[PDB]
């Protein structure tokens, strides 16, 4: 079989299980995650003659380490198999789910956008230009509906074309200021030499911020351990800096 392993990762109620669903039918079947009781759910479809193995994540509304789910989905997008990541985002509630994507975005993996519920959105008059999300996340973007099979067919397509690539579309490097991009920089060039398993920016910005596994991990390398005022800090102006950029893409793309 032509392989492509595929995860679902989306924030809880934005219609994850629709889309598996959707696109699985009966072929799926259910599990426990490593080590824990928590239900692991797989399926799989066939698609112009490659395979496609799709695992559905716990709803996440976002990616730290301070929660069984968000460990479960975090390692696994982190340190798993998944050849690309589609992040489920409900259309009509778009803003939680833009700012997980921002997250995974920034760990440089294959990401497609499925914007869901797309029929639901269109009742309520709203206007959303998929070209602009395109060009203000760097990535493929789907219109879909679990309802009317709208996009299913286009998403299935767009899973294949990409995990084909050699490598990411995308590239999203928010600028967080000086300040912050200079202890960015700093961080990096530190762990310059360590044999990383993800991309030193990523590492950096949740070291600065406090993040519980990356945090002490930067510490375990060398880094200085920081302040509870400066982890505190540096992950409210990160926050504050990806909801921005949340609201700018909605202000954008939304009419
Ligand atoms: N109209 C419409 N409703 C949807 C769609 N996908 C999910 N829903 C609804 O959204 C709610 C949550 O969906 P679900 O798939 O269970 O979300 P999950 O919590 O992310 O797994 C349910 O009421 C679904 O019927 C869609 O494509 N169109
Ligand atoms: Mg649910
Ligand atoms: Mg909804």
């Amino acid at each position: 079989l032509h392989m492509v392993k595929v995860a679902l990762a989306g924030c809880p109620n934005v219609g994850k299980t629709s889309l598996f669903n959707a696109l699985t039918g009966t072929k799926q079947y259910v599990a426990n995650w490593p080590g824990v009781t928590v239900e692991k759910k797989e399926g799989v479809f066939t698609y112009k003659g490659y395979t496609i193995n799709l695992i559905d994540l716990p709803g996440t509304y976002s990616l730290g380490y301070s929660s069984i789910d968000e460990k479960i989905a975090r390692d696994y997008l982190l340190k798993g198999d998944a050849d690309l990541v589609i992040l489920v985002a409900d259309s009509v509630n778009p803003e939680q789910s833009l700012y997980l994507l921002l997250e995974i975005l920034e760990m440089e993996k294959k990401v497609i956008l499925a914007m869901t519920a797309i029929d639901e959105a269109k009742k309520t008059g709203m206007k959303i230009d998929r070209y602009e999300l395109q060009k203000h996340l760097g990535i493929p973007v789907v219109f879909t509906s679990s309802v009317t099979g709208e996009g299913l067919e286009e998403l299935k397509e767009k899973i294949v074309e990409y995990a084909q690539k050699n490598t990411i579309l995308h590239r999203m490097i928010l600028d967080y200021g000086e300040k912050v991009e200079s202890e960015i920089k700093k961080v990096e060039n530190f762990l310059r030499d360590k044999k990383l398993r993800i991309n030193p920016r990523y590492f950096a910005l949740k070291y600065l911020s406090g993040d519980p596994e990356f945090y002490s991990e930067g510490v375990k390398l060398g880094l200085p351990e920081l302040s509870e005022e400066e982890r505190i800090g540096y992950r409210l102006l990160i926050a504050k800096r990806k909801r921005e950029y949340v609201e700018n893409v909605v202000k954008e793309a939304f009419a």
